[PDB]
């Protein structure tokens, strides 16, 4: 709410991400499923998962250095894992952290490049933690630059880091406030068509038997889905995904945000737009903590802190630290 990149947008963004992670984590599903159990949320009994742990470390690094510092951020990721390994980290990425904890590893980007036979991870862990990049950086150029670099600390495949860029761009656009769904999608599509024309990206996708321009292809499917009658959960999962791959989760989160910009008759009117976006995301099943954390980041940035319900927020572990960090990003980087 209010001006582009306002404090309310910053706070709502990180709160929305925290809500999606914590509320989503129960069901790691059917719209009726979800509605019964948000009943519960009507202190800090909902633990956050690796999505929030890594987002907090990313943001703490940015604040400590008042800039992107790959060595600081890589070590804060590794030390966060060492301090609290049981947050549900991906099976592969834990190898990166263990290599980064070795004090004689001195290029912090190389462990990620060794992952998965030297092709790199395409998991959504780079995207799940990236919203803080869009709070720290106002220009599109800087959002893409450091969304990519922050993601490359663990996700060296263009299929992974282009998902992180796409998530950061969506948060970036949402922080600018009111827009049509079609304009929001169109801007995202243009940026991704630009990135997926790159040779390394084309090959990375070739090598795995994928569409050329996989993110672009899914963003076009979102535009079709937004015009389609009687869209079912099954159709959404089939065309976009609900999985741990960034390309099976990041477009899906953006779809959830765009679809839920308007009221949905099968979700009670008593829920506001942020809540309805989270309820819809979680109803898709699959990687619910991560799809909801990403949809919640976007919706929180767009709708602002006035749509973060206190009862839901106060159920989440660390909600006050999350808020402090949002306020600090606004002070340090948005220079209020
Ligand atoms: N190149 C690849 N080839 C085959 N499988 C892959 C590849 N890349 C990723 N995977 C599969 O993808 C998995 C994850 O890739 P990882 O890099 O370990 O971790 P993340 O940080 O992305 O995990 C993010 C999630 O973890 C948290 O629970 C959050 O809630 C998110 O849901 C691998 O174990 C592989 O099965
Ligand atoms: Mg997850």
């Amino acid at each position: 709410a209010g001006a582009a990149r306002s404090l309310s947008r910053f706070r709502g963004c990180l709160a929305g991400a925290l809500l999606g992670d914590c509320v989503g984590s129960f069901y790691e599903v059917d719209l009726t499923s979800v509605l019964r159990h948000v009943q519960s949320l009507e202190t800090e009994a909902l633990y956050y998962t690796a999505d929030t742990a890594m987002a907090r470390a990313l943001v703490q690094s940015l604040l400590a250095k008042e800039a992107f510092d790959e060595v600081d951020m890589a070590h804060r990721f590794a030390q966060e894992y060492k301090k609290d390994p049981d947050r549900g980290y991906g099976a592969g990425v834990v190898t990166v952290f263990k290599k980064l904890l070795n004090p004689k590893c001195r290029d912090v980007f190389e462990p990620a490049r060794a992952q998965f036979n030297g092709k790199g991870s395409y998991g959504n862990g780079g995207a799940m933690r990236v919203a803080g990049i869009s709070l720290a950086y106002s220009s599109v150029q800087d959002v893409q630059k450091f969304a990519r670099l922050s993601a490359q600390l663990t996700h060296a495949s263009s299929l992974g880091y282009n998902g992180a860029i796409l998530q950061a761009l969506a948060v970036h656009l949402a922080l600018q406030g009111e827009s049509s769904s079609e304009h929001f999608l169109k801007q995202l599509l243009g940026h991704m068509e630009d990135l997926e024309g790159d040779a390394q990206s084309v090959l990375d996708a070739r090598e795995l038997g994928m569409e050329e321009r996989p993110y672009s292809s899914r963003l076009k499917k979102i535009g079709e889905l937004l015009d389609q009658a009687s869209v079912t959960r099954e159709e959404v999962v089939s065309e976009l995904g609900n999985g741990i791959a960034a390309f099976e989760s990041v477009p899906t989160a953006i779809y959830c945000f765009l679809r839920c910009m308007e009221p949905d008759p099968e979700i009670p009117s008593a829920f506001n737009s942020l809540q309805r976006t989270l309820i819809y995301s979680i109803s898709l099943g699959g990687d619910t903590d991560t799809i909801a954390t990403m949809a919640g980041a976007i919706a929180g940035a767009y709708y602002g802190m006035d749509q973060v319900p206190e009862s839901w927020q106060q159920s989440c572990e660390g909600y006050e630290e999350t808020d402090i960090l949002a306020q600090s990003l606004h002070r340090v980087f948005q220079k209020s």
